[PDB]
């Protein structure tokens, strides 16, 4: 996988694709090279600005174009997001400023919260006049990309969702280059890999207004207009839809790619005649938000579908392991708990290593890897994919 930053592969694609359109909001449709414009001239005033490298940056906005630009600004001036759902009760705002340097936020969430803290507009007009052109990127593989919150703030660096994506494109046929559909929360680690597994393969990333995302007859319609051919909901979204006749109904059926993440899947025979009835790829993924997804498991629709599919196989340079309560393998059938190495494995929980010092290992197996214990319950089946239960 590539020993580069998020940032540094999104502006290779701008190269490939300047002229692609990369983010459609409704009326808008922003290209590629105006999202890299865009997000140099706020690289450039969130420098101005005091951020430096490694810099944790609180980032609160609607779905828009604005968040988009803001995550990019944030990245490639050289610092870190910690994303902030604008719907959060203003106590749980505060939780999540420790450490940061300075809020990036448009006009009436400056207006709603009035922060403790350095607080900038995406929509200042000071931002327009910074020069368009590139500036020198000053991260490496193993900054910082995120800190999510969960409360405990997970971080995450560039190489832990590179390897992800990364794998996403190598190892996977799902046509992210193609129309996707920008459905998670942005206080979700898996919004993330929606936006960036586009962006990062010249796909067009549609969002979707607050009101929509919570509408599904207005949903299931926008992805019909636009033959958005990738779809990504959490499990319990599938779940929700295959239990009402009337949205079965509804439901888009030339969609390529069904991304799902969360509980255990449940795959009822309406959910299963969907699939082998209209070619659509379902994938499993699993992975919590200190490693990101670390494990896939693809349905095959012609085959036969599993009602409960497993979570599947370690991706590229992650490995599994299944322990008892003294870290001993566990044999092939016998529950155990989940722990997760290799490169994907983040920096651990902001501010607090004496939980870091519980959650995080050393690799007895692989010294050099670091190791996740994640306090879930699963079992290795005789082919090799791993059933999760708890």
């Amino acid at each position: 996988y590539p020993d580069k930053t998020i940032h540094q592969l999104f502006t290779e694609q701008v190269e490939k694709t300047p002229e692609h359109v990369a983010v459609v909001f409704e009326d808008e449709k922003v290209t590629y090279r105006e999202l890299h414009e865009r997000s140099n001239q706020l690289a450039r005033f969130l420098r101005e600005k005091g951020v430096k490298k490694e810099s944790i940056i609180g980032i609160m906005m609607e779905r828009s174009v604005e968040m988009i630009v803001g995550i990019l600004g944030i990245l490639k001036a050289g610092g870190a997001f910690v994303p902030i759902d604008p719907e959060y009760p203003k106590e749980r705002i505060g939780y999540m400023l420790d450490s940061v340097r300075l809020v990036l936020t448009q006009r009436h969430l400056k207006d709603k919260f009035a922060f403790t803290k350095e607080t900038i507009v995406i929509e200042d007009p000071s931002i327009s006049h910074e020069l368009t052109e590139e500036i020198d990127y000053i991260n490496e593989s193993e900054d910082l990309f995120y800190i999510i919150y969960t409360p405990k703030g997970v971080m995450l660096e560039h190489k832990n969702i590179v390897n992800l994506l990364h794998f996403t494109f190598e190892k996977t046929n799902i046509n992210f280059s193609d129309k996707v559909l920008q459905y998670t929360t942005c206080s979700f680690d898996v919004c993330y890999q929606e936006i960036f597994s586009t962006l990062l393969s010249g796909g067009q990333l549609y969002l979707i207004r607050k009101e929509t995302q919570r509408d599904v007859e207005q949903l299931f319609d926008l992805v019909k207009r636009e033959n958005i051919e990738v779809l990504s909901f959490p499990v319990a979204f599938l779940k929700f839809i295959f239990n009402e006749r009337e949205f079965i109904n509804r439901f888009p059926t030339c969609v390529k790619h069904i991304i799902t993440a969360g509980e255990q899947l449940v795959v009822n025979n309406e959910f299963k005649r969907y699939l082998h009835e209209h070619n659509v790829h379902l994938h499993n993924h699993y992975g919590p938000s200190e490693t990101h997804v670390v494990t896939t498991y693809t349905i095959n629709p012609e085959a036969e579908i599993p009602e409960l599919p497993p979570i599947g196989k370690p991706i590229s340079n992650t490995w599994i392991y299944i322990l008892d309560q003294e870290q001993q393998l566990q044999p092939q059938g016998i529950v155990g708990e989940l722990y997760i190495s290799g490169a994907n494995v983040g920096r651990g929980y902001l501010n607090n290593q004496e939980l870091t010092a519980e959650k995080f290992f050393a690799d007895p197996f692989r010294p050099n890897e670091r190791m996740y214990r994640t306090g879930d319950l699963a079992r290795w089946l005789p082919d090799g994919n791993i059933e999760f239960l708890g």
